[PDB]
């Protein structure tokens, strides 16, 4: 009738109904020892490993409990961090070289979920003695290693990798510069007379310029067969004398396959003038490509995706299937709104009643291991609201670029 | 005197650009020449209701193209035939051949293609019970006229020459006096390897060090030495300029909208 979650659940040896019990049963039935038998609520029993969770009437000296007034324990909400003013990538410089509040979350999560050494050489605490540094359009976090270690794969650090970052601009923020040309040619030009000998004025003039550009590509696959049967004899025919005749009949088949595409891409300018009565217009139309650069400004709301990279412990981690013959493990998350359910904490997390879901990592496992108050707190960090105001400059190479005119009248 | 010292360096200057000050430019007349006819229309719009009408249109449009593509093809066949000899019937002695075949082809196809059009319009508005007369042409032509403006000047400052054995600012430091060529845009920023403004402020981020090290220069001559240098260098420009604009085988066209003839 209600979700079950099963951290709330708690066993005595001094009440869970039988409905209850099968939506979490494989979460109770792993909290129990082999042929252990315990009761559940209005005379049913749910049975342990070895017999294999079954669920029957009957009577136990123990009782499956769950509490009056459970939490639901979702993730708090913090108030955002502010970074100083910057462009983008002194604003990311700042973010990944703070240790409070991004360093050391972080290092925290990885080393949660079950990812080996998650720290340097000089320390052996989690999180301390980390490296940062810039790595094409990312940075790379990893534990130093020039001094020497002591345990089993010592020098395999856990990396965590920063990317794709973007912004949600506040709507009237944005303002931008002087838009300036370069490298300008032509595509072409018109220029042309709008004439109104009538008594009014007349506004039904159009002149229309457009340029079109297009580029296209195909794929053919042919496959066939042939068959030919020819017979030949020699015969004595009048005046011409021995005569070779020879006949062939044939006969084919063919099959072809065919896939392709295009792309098209478009610009056009029009000038409609008003003219007054017994007057005359000039008007002029002119296309050029050019390169097209400006500065601009804003502030926004900051998020990326965040990459753990490394081996997964032996003696336990939160990856669902539990694996134990310590692979490499590559994951990625969305810090900010959600795209996926594969990369949302938020939506992995507020799931984990429902035991068809439980497809990444297994939370429950890491609230028995850990505490719920100390995955709570720790999560509420890692997910914590950024901003900042950014500068910066936006250029592009062969943009369009044009000019539409109306001039003055001349009386007629 | 000295090593290689008749190879000197040199500082070469292009691409000028200009910014125009909004309020700044004109032009003056527009002149033709070397006009060919394409195409006319002539017509009437005749109203014999008893109110105006503005629903008329005539419309003239010219359009050109081009294109172009390559094409790759490969393939495979395989064949078996036999041959018997046998005695039949009426006919003899008969050669009885059957072949048998197989074939497979692949085939890769790239291209594209650019449209220009032209076109223009009438919709003259009609008294009632009257008619109008009317007239669209267009000519290909060449087109010059004069103008004026004043700008922010911005170039391509191009350095080329060898780099010194004893130090210099590349970032690898490199030895044994390679020729270089470097370019940088003095204006507004375009890229980062052209951009002083872009190396020197990221100076304090070792992944960011890609072309120039600054921080060599500021070590070798001193800080203030290389601020008022590099001032100096991207110092603004204005001026006014004049010009003139020509250009071959434009449009060129005329519309025209007629007094009105009673009915």
């Amino acid at each position: 009738a209600e979700p079950v979650y099963p951290d709330q659940l708690r066993l005595f040896s001094l009440p869970v109904n039988r409905e209850e019990a099968q939506s979490v049963k494989s979460n109770i039935v792993g909290m129990m020892g082999q042929w252990q038998i315990s009761g559940l609520a209005n005379g049913w029993v749910i049975m342990g490993p070895g017999y294999n969770g079954e669920i029957k009437p009957g009577t136990a000296s123990n009782t499956w409990c769950y509490p009056t007034n459970p939490v639901t324990g979702e993730i708090p909400t913090l108030s955002a961090l502010d970074i100083p003013d910057g462009d983008e990538v002194d604003v990311q410089w700042r973010l990944v070289h703070d240790s409070a509040n991004f360093i050391k979350p972080t290092s925290y999560l990885a080393h949660y979920l079950g990812y080996a050494w998650v720290g340097g050489n000089h320390s052996q605490y989690v999180g301390e003695d980390m490296d940062v540094t810039r790595d094409g359009d990312g940075w790379v976090i990893r534990g130093n290693n020039d001094g020497g270690c002591d345990g089993y794969r010592c020098g395999d650090k856990t990396a965590i990798k920063v990317s794709n970052f973007a912004y949600n601009l506040d709507p009237d923020s944005f303002k931008h510069g002087d838009v300036t040309q370069s490298d300008r040619q032509l595509v072409k030009t018109v220029v042309g007379w709008a004439v109104n000998d009538s008594d009014t004025p007349q506004s039904g003039y159009d002149v229309t310029l457009r340029y079109d550009t297009a580029t296209n590509w195909s794929k053919t696959n042919t496959y066939g067969l042939s068959e030919k049967v020819t017979t030949k004899n020699k015969f004595k025919w009048p005046l011409v004398g021995e005569t070779e005749l020879s006949i062939e009949i044939a006969a084919n088949q063919s099959w072809a396959s065919q896939n392709g595409g295009s792309t098209t891409t478009s610009l056009s300018q029009s000038v409609r003038p008003t003219v007054p009565a017994r007057s005359k217009i000039p008007v002029k139309i002119e296309l050029y490509k050019a390169d097209i650069s400006y500065p601009y400004e804003f502030k926004a709301d900051v998020s990326y995706d965040l990459t753990l990279s490394g081996f997964l412990r032996w003696g336990g981690n939160a990856w669902y299937t539990h694996p134990d013959n310590r692979p490499n493990w590559n994951h990625t998350f969305v810090i900010g709104p959600y795209k996926d359910k594969a990369s949302s904490i938020r939506y992995q997390w507020d799931k984990r009643y429902i035991p068809g879901e439980v497809k990444w990592w297994d939370w429950n496992w890491t609230i028995q291991q850990n505490g719920l108050s100390t995955m709570q707190n720790n999560l509420a960090r890692v997910l914590r609201p950024v901003r900042a105001g950014i500068t910066g400059d936006f250029s592009a190479e062969s943009q369009f670029a044009g000019n539409i005119e109306i001039g003055a009248p001349v009386p007629l």
